[PDB]
Formats: structure tokens, C-alpha cells, sequence
């Protein structure tokens, strides 16, 4: 576990950019890529979630993965999310994800259908046999996978060989803890960045988040907090992110983040893939105002 | 609504045969279709949950619905379950569908993600101008989906243009009721197996499930019992379902079912598409006895 | 469970009268108690849910139970729901159902407190210790309790020594088949009205219910059709429940049954007991309509 | 929400001791209160859910807030749990805490009947008008009471007049960062001892636990970590709180703490009431070593 220590930190959850007719916007996405590097951040991690993973083709995510990794490879931490309901679909991203040369795969418990614990567990191993030598990120989402894994088997997932982290998407404090507990040397990543602060606190020591993509040197700045006994310091600033994270739940988290980019001059395009509705317009006036804000904020 | 009464009845959902190497066996797939026909079943449902839709590409469901449509077309009532998370996705599954000839489309409610109840409308209207004149069948199994629709959003799915029917896998069988009442003319599904005779009670018209790939003609029993007013025969018909349904739990439904089928000289391979494992050795026995039974109850 | 067939059928969940000052109403509730019984029920099932138990003192149960037994014993048969969370209050009421010569006794599972298996079945072997020689009824109402037993569970509870049947309140009939399967003889009541005769298809061989006060005919008609096999009748007759149930649930369940019964000059004040709200005006046309509807459809 | 400061702080949620035939063993309840008193406390929560209330008579629990004030009145912060499902019952456990001097009344949202949140609102105005002049905590605990209110109710509630804090036993450091935002002067009592840390961060600031009853030092020093910036102290007081928490989940909470209160001369007999079971013999050692280590802790 302290071999992988390379790991730990704040690494937004990129953004997938798409054009208008929703395919890959690729010079978007490499300006997306230069943008987040330039916030300071400590990685990234590649077609998950927060990157609409599961409305896009296999071939769609290795070409996202490999112009992430042309342009990021040996500036910042490079983790690729792969993971997939089938393991076979898993096992040619993690395949590919080793071909572009990045620095650890990750997988979704697979989800849709309910699998047995020792079905998740020969899931990840066959995923962690196709990475060939890169260490694996759990990725743990109770709340949009359906799976509610005891402590105990979450336990048993972190220690596979081959694992080399775990991102607890979870607000339950308690056992963030105890994970930490169990496990001294473990990468754990906060998953809900509305209690960034509170997670490390309780045992995470880094976060893997959508907004990190418009306002990470805020989340750095709470790590930094935190090191220096500034709690003030650190609640101020998670008071902050929790006012953006308020306004993008209201208007749409993932197309909320790229109309802040958009706005940024980011992003060409700030859409998400049907059925994702496009922003509403009155909304608009706010979310520019948020892009402004963020802009001065910085210098 | 009343236009669309070709689509009541029994109808397996039918299991998407794979080879050895987890490829589409598509000899085995023919034989499954003509084995269901042989069953005197309504029609079959193709490519859904229990077709394991989810661990395939577009391009292999495609060539499941085609396979489907040449064996079955003007036989038997086909529909087509086109739902990915995608919109464009499942578009291009209708477009496919419509190519065929299959008689209606389906799609469950995208899922993973949350979107709002408005983008699930667009979703199934943007699909349903895919089919390009082909009804709709909406799918309900919150369950898995974890979408939670109101009887009222229910309500409304039921009546957008274009929509013939309703897959309802719920076990709440007042919203059954309450369905059925304020629409007497709808085409209802019942979707759990293990409820069929009291959904039917309840207001269903018919069913598409799992296990009537291996004994349709008990569910087409109990339709006949409760018609002729032989609650009894209805009861003990599902109580033998339903000791055949406590075996597929213990041993994994979909791979059970296709166990029972290989031993029945119908699939040549019982195996499901990895994280699901294969079979468990001590339980061959008791798969082998339940087909034996079953073939011998045919006649 | 041979021994106590004379617990089966159809017997209304009683409510509790109050006055205008929230005290028990004594003459009312003697009326309610006779209402019943000329509606041809089997029995009656006092101070439970529906009752109000548990915004009740341990003396104004008992005061209850009392006035029942005196109205009802040796007409139609007396259930005595005496649970609470204590198992010492639960013993309490019980010795007094005793003394007062009910039929049955009966116990909500503990809720609360998150209690172990092993205790509720500890707290049942208490209460059936008490109650000294007449038989229990196990209630199961997960959505209220929070107790969530398995199949295995319920199978150990209703075979402890004492336990003559279960209050089913599941919509889960699947379960309801299981538990018929594993237990042919069990005296099994339906717990939710609104899927009655769902739930006798599926097993049950009764029921327990709030809204038999104001039109038990209904559920018995229920019961006949199914015998008679019917169906068609049986549905319509659930159809119609439903329509009252929908109201109910409009306007309050409790109270709106209790606005009824007070049209019906059956009750002297239709309130329920604070934290219950009154009903509102604006539903009093639509509740006494129904009172007139009810008592039209009698003679 | 200025002027009621003075409940700020680090309260034990009391048991309630009982003797050997589980009636209330006063001398041991007063021996609790000076413990707790001498373990520095800023208060006491008297008779809620660790208190046993819920398997307590109203005359019960009056006895014990009468005996807790008689030892406490003027010595630390006095908060009668005053909660009961019934309003009447309610309010009659606030006029006695008024008579005895309690410094406020607590209750918890009504549970086991679904109630609607105008419902709850006119129960806490009920009780607040009994209270008669004393301050109102608004106590919120969805695991148990199933009372699952949204952010805009819970500012509804802590705005009604004569609330004056806020027990929120919720894991959701979100909702607790957004309550302290929009009520930056509002006391905020965080429930789940096990994120205590956490929860000050997110904004709570204070707590009312169920293991302070042996352990208050390590919270005091936990709150006094978070206000010197130690934020590695804070996060090794919360590991051992954590430690502890794991093996009273084991043993059963409230019986685990007072078998640790036994063990430490402050309990004569350890019992909860039934349905809950006596410890099991084989954890006796080990709560016995948690006892000593305390002792040995604290001096
Ligand atoms: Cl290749
Ligand atoms: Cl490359
Ligand atoms: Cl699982
Ligand atoms: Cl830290
Ligand atoms: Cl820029
Ligand atoms: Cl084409
Ligand atoms: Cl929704
Ligand atoms: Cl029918
Ligand atoms: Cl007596
Ligand atoms: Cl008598
Ligand atoms: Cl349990
Ligand atoms: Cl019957
Ligand atoms: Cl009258
Ligand atoms: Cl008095
Ligand atoms: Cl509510
Ligand atoms: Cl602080
Ligand atoms: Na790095
Ligand atoms: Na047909
Ligand atoms: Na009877
Ligand atoms: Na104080």
C-alpha cells in the first residue's frame, strides 16, 4: 500500500466535452485537460462518472483515455476509470488504459444486475489481470450503483491483490473511518466533494470530484487548511464550495460544470449526452456570474 | 390504446444464448425461439434484463433482434427492448427494430444516473420517433432501475403519443390496481414471475417474464384457470412455479434457466456473460431433475 | 395450527373512538363494536394500528379491550392486540385480554429500538407466557415497524409454541405464497385492504384491516367470489375499495374512516388523536356522500 | 437564536438505570448524574433514546427528571427529552420538566404513524405553549423515527418561536454544513458520536452522544483539538471514540455502556429493559478491560 503512494491527492473527475451533434469535442477536451493541470491539481481520473461514462461507446472512452494521457503523461497522476457492468468490456479499457501508459485503472462496483460479493471480487481480479502491473482504484457509489457492501467485504476488496485505493463515494463518515482504521497506509479519495473537509477529517487523505473541475485550488486550499490547523479557514471554504454545489444540484450538476467552462472559454460546446436535458435558460445569467466569480478569485 | 390489443399476453423474455468463449451462439438462439414457439407462448420479448442487454454491444443486440425477427416474424408477437441509458443509444435500436419488423418496442427507464421525470418523456418520445410507427411498451422495475415513479408519472408515460403498453415489474399491486382503473383499455404486463396469478387478479392483461422460457404453459394455465373461474387450479399452478422460482434463486435465475434449457437439448452452453459465474457443481443435480420434470409434465 | 381454525376470516381493525376532549368515547365505541358485528364479520382486532395504541395509555387500552369483550364475546371472535415496545407493558395487556376472555392475543414486532431475532422471538415467548393459554397472533408490518425479517424468520416465529397465525401487512406476494407453501394450516390474515383479493390468491385465508369499520360486505363479498370463482366479480368488488382507499389516503385514513362512521351516526366525534390533524373542510362533502353511498348500498 | 448560547456544548444523553427486577434504580441514576457532572459535561439529556424512554410510563420518566434536576438544577445545562408520539403525552412530560426547573425540552419528531410536517410543526407549537417558557430542541433521528424531512422543512422547525436548538442525529454532513449556513447562530447538536469530529466540522457545535456517559473527556477534547487547530489530536481522540463505538455495537449499545458504567463502581446493575437481552457472558472481559483502560485514562 505504500508503494502507491503516488496516488494520493485531488484529482478532478473529468468531464467527457462533447460538439453539438454530442460526439467527443476533442480539442475541448484537451484544453480541459491544460485547464485542470493548471489549477494545480494532483491528477485526473478519466471517464468515470462525472465523465459520462455509461452513455458512451467502449471505443468513444479509449479515445478520450488516450488524448488524456498525450496530453497529461508524466505532468500529473493519470487514473483511468474502465469500469463497466461486464467485465469483458472492463478487462479492454484496463487493456488499454496500460497501452497509453497511465498510472492506475479504476472500476464501479458493476451494477443494473445484483452480483454476489465474490462475483464483484472476480470481477475486479480478471479487470486487474488485463492492467498487467498498474495498481486498481475501487470505486465505490452505493447510491448509483445499488451496491451496499459491508465493511467487511469492503475490507476484503482493498486488500485483492493488485488494489492499490479506494474511492469512497459515501457520505457515511463512520465508516470512512474505519476503513482508515483497518487500513494506515490506504489511498482513500472523498467522493462527495459537499463534505470535502469532513472526509478528510474522518480518514480520507485526497478526493476525486466533478467540481474540481472549475474551483480546485478550493479543495487544495481546504487540504492546506487543514494541514495548518486553519478549521476556520477550511469550513469558510467548504461553506464556498457547498453555495456552487447548491446552485449546480439546482440546474444540473454535470451540464452545470461545463457551462461554468463554456463560460470559462473552455469548453466549445457545454452539453451532456441525451437524456440529459441541455441547461435552462434561465439559469444562464448565474452561471455566467459563477464563471466570473471563479475567474477573479484566482488573479 | 385500444388499437394495440395484438400485444396482450404471455411472453418470455427470452435468454440471449452465448458459446464458450462468451460470444452470441446463434444456433442456440434459433432453437430457443422455435423452442418458445413450440410453447404456444403470445409473443417474445427480446434483447431485455433477462436477455443480459447490459453486458452487450449495440452491435451484438442488433444481431439478436434480426435473429429473433427471421425466426419469429408473423409467428408470434416480437418485441424489441431497445433501452440504454443512452437516447441515442436506444434510437438506434428502434431504427434497427423497425428495419426488422418487430411489432413494438420497449425500453426500461434509463437508469444509473438520476434525470428528472421530464427527461424520461423526451427519452421515450425521442425512441418512440426512432420506431417510426411501431408502439411502445414501457419499462417499469424500479427495482433495478432505482427509478421511483408516481402512479401520476406513471400516468403520463402511459398516455404520450406512441405508447401501446406498460412492462410493470413491481410487486405493489394496488398501483397495479390503480393502473388498471384509470386505464381499462391498457396493455399490462405483469413482470414479477413469482406474483403472476394475483397480478393478473390485480388488472394485469398478460406477462413477460424470465421463467416462462421454461414453462409458459403453466402461466398460460393459469391465465385459462382464473378465465374459467378455478382460483384453485391458478394456486396451485403458481405454488409450482414458485418452488421452481425459490430453486433459480438459490442457484442465479438466468443461468439457472439456461442450465434447465442446455438439459433440455436446447442451448448447447449455460453459460451468462461475465461478473456472473457459472453454476455452482453441487446444484447440476437438482437443475438436471427440474428439467427432466418439466419435459416429462409436457407431455 | 389445526386447533385454531376458528381464528380465520375477515375481521376489522377497530378504531378508537374519542370525545371532543380526546378521552375514550365509551357509547361510541360500543356502537362501532355492534356496527360490526351486524356486518357479518368473523371478528374484530382491538387496540392495534388502526386503534390508535400507541397514543394510548396502558389503562385506556385495557378499558377498550374491556368494552369490547363485553359487547362481542361469544358473538363473534376477539383479538386483543396487546403489543407495545415493552415487553412488560405487552405482558401486561395480555394477562388482561386474558382475564377479560379474549380469543387471541396479538403483538406488533418491537419497533424503535433495533432489536436482534432472537429478542422478538424472547418478547413473544413473554407476551404468549401471559396471555396463559390463548393462542398469538405475530404481527408484521415492516413499512410501520422498521422490522425487516426474512422468510427463514417468519417460518421460526409463527412456529413458536403458542402462535396460532399472522397479521400479514406485506405487499410482498411472493412471501404471502411462501408462507402458505411452508405452512398449510397457518391461520394467515391479509394485511393491506387495498390488494385483498391478491392476497387471498396468493395465500391468505383472511384479513385484518381499517377500512372493514365502514364496508365489510365488500371484503366478504370478496371472499365469496373467490370461492364461487368469480373473478371478474372479485375484481370489481377490489375496484371498488380501492376508490374508498384513494379518498382515504386523500384525506387521511384514520380520521376519514372514523368522518364516515360519524355520518353514519355510528361515532359522536371523528378525531383521531393529536399529533392527528382534524380533517380538513373542504373533504367533508366527498366523506359524507360516501356515508350516504355505504349505507344506500345495505338497506 | 443568540440568546440561548448557554445550551451550547458537549451533552451525555443519560441512561436510565434500572435494578435487578427493572424498575428504576435511583440511587444509581443519582450516582450517573454526579459522574457525569465530574466528567465536566455542559449538560445533560435526560429521558431520550439512550435514556430508555420508550419502554418507560409517563410517570417513569417524570421520576427521573425530577431526580436528575434535584442533582443537576444550577450545576450544569438541564434538557428534558419531553418526546412522545402522542401530543397530549408530550406535553404533559414539558409542564412537569418546567416544574422541576429544566433548563429546555427536547423531543423527538413523532414516529411509527406517518404523520405530515404541518402535523409536526403544530406538535412542537403544542408542547413549546406547555413548556411555558423554556426552549424548545427540535431532535432529528431518521434511522429510528423514519421521519425523513427535507432541508427546507428542518428551517422551517428551527424557526418556529421558542425552538432554540437543533439535535440532528444524521450522518448527512452536507444537510449539517447547509443548516449551520443558513442559521449561522443556531445550536446544532451533532447525534452520531462516531463523526463527531466530522460533524463539528460541518458545522455542528456541540453534541448530545450516548457514550459520553463514560468517555466526555474524549469529546471535550475532541472540541478542544478542533478550536487549537490539532487536527491529527482531533482525528486520534475520534480513532479511540471509534474503537469503543465498534465494541458496544457488538455488545449492544446501552447495555454495553452501562456494563462499562458498572464495571466502573458507578452502576449497581447494568440491565436495559426487555425485549432487550442481557449481555452476553463471553464480552464481559473485554467491557470489563474497557472499564479499566478508562479509569486508568481519566487519571
Ligand atoms: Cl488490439
Ligand atoms: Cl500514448
Ligand atoms: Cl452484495
Ligand atoms: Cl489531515
Ligand atoms: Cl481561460
Ligand atoms: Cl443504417
Ligand atoms: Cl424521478
Ligand atoms: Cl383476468
Ligand atoms: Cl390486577
Ligand atoms: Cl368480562
Ligand atoms: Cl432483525
Ligand atoms: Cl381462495
Ligand atoms: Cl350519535
Ligand atoms: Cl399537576
Ligand atoms: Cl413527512
Ligand atoms: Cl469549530
Ligand atoms: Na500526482
Ligand atoms: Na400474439
Ligand atoms: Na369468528
Ligand atoms: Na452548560
Amino acid at each position: 500500500h505504500h508503494m502507491v503512494s503516488h496516488l494520493r491527492g485531488v484529482m478532478p473527475a473529468l468531464l467527457t466535452p462533447f460538439d453539438a451533434q454530442q460526439n467527443i469535442d476533442r480539442a475541448s477536451l484537451r484544453r480541459l485537460v491544460r485547464f485542470n493541470i493548471e489549477q494545480g491539481v494532483d491528477g485526473v481520473y478519466v471517464g468515470g462518472s462525472t465523465g459520462e461514462a455509461f452513455v458512451q461507446s467502449l471505443s468513444e472512452r479509449e479515445e478520450v483515455l488516450e488524448i488524456v494521457a498525450e496530453e497529461a503523461k508524466g505532468k500529473i497522476t493519470l487514473i483511468a476509470h474502465v469500469g463497466c457492468v461486464s467485465t469483458a468490456e472492463s478487462q479492454q479499457l484496463a487493456a488499454a488504459a496500460k497501452r497509453y501508459g497511465f498510472d492506475a485503472v479504476s472500476a464501479v462496483t458493476p451494477f443494473y444486475y445484483p452480483f454476489s460479493f465474490e462475483e464483484h471480487c472476480d470481477h475486479y481480479r480478471a479487470i486487474i489481470d488485463s492492467a498487467d502491473g498498474i495498481p486498481m482504484v475501487v470505486y465505490n457509489i452505493p447510491a448509483l450503483s445499488g451496491v451496499k457492501l459491508t465493511l467487511e467485504q469492503i475490507n476484503q476488496l482493498v486488500t485483492l491483490p493488485g488494489v492499490g485505493a479506494l474511492k469512497q463515494t459515501s457520505g457515511d463518515l463512520y465508516q470512512m473511518e474505519q476503513i482508515r482504521r483497518a487500513h494506515p497506509e490506504l489511498v482513500l479519495y472523498n467522493g462527495y466533494d459537499e463534505i470535502f473537509a469532513s472526509g478528510l477529517l474522518a480518514g480520507a487523505d485526497g478526493g476525486i470530484g466533478s467540481t474540481y473541475n472549475i474551483m480546485a485550488w478550493r479543495y487544495l486550499g481546504i487540504v492546506q487548511a487543514l494541514k495548518e490547523g486553519d478549521t476556520a479557514k477550511a469550513q469558510q471554504l467548504q461553506h464556498e464550495c457547498n453555495k456552487v454545489i447548491d446552485l449546480l444540484v439546482k440546474v444540473g450538476v454535470f451540464r452545470g460544470l461545463k457551462t461554468v467552462l463554456h463560460y470559462m472559454d473552455v469548453l466549445s460546446v457545454p452539453l451532456c449526452r441525451k437524456p440529459f436535458a441541455p441547461v435552462e435558460d434561465k439559469f444562464q445569467a448565474e452561471l455566467k456570474a459563477l464563471a466570473q466569480q471563479l475567474m477573479q478569485e484566482r488573479g
